[PDB]
């Protein structure tokens, strides 16, 4: 299973990074901090899953979320923040999962186990 975390803080990313680790089962976990390295990232690598905090600096993650379901196998979308407001708008875009933080081991699993499904 591949994953993409993409925040603009490095810690979150290195915290969300060593939460997937210890759940295992990640072949491969990349990270972007904009839009730009994230499109770039899903342009070149097929992935089933990615953490995205709800705005990248300047950036809306809303919006970037929203035009990645327009993929033709997008990923998983699970929305990762400190912010509690955009819920509805996650579940409008079809998210998968909508994590506040912080949160631990077992919520992120709990998200895994939901995107693992074929």
């Amino acid at each position: 299973m591949k994953a993409l975390i993409i925040d603009d803080e490095p810690l979150a990313r290195n915290e969300l990074t060593y939460l997937l680790n210890e759940i295992g089962g990640f072949e491969e976990i990349n990270e972007a901090e904009n839009v730009k390295e994230t499109l770039e990232a899903l342009l070149i690598n097929q992935y089933d899953i990615i953490f995205l905090d709800v705005n990248l600096m300047d950036e809306n993650g809303i919006e970037l979320g929203a035009k990645i379901q327009k993929m033709k196998e997008p990923p998983a979308i699970i929305f990762a923040t400190a912010h509690d407001q955009y819920a509805v708008q996650a579940f409008e875009l079809n998210a998968t999962d909508y994590i506040l933080k912080p949160f631990g081991q077992k919520r992120i699993e709990q998200a895994v186990n939901k995107v693992r499904a074929t």
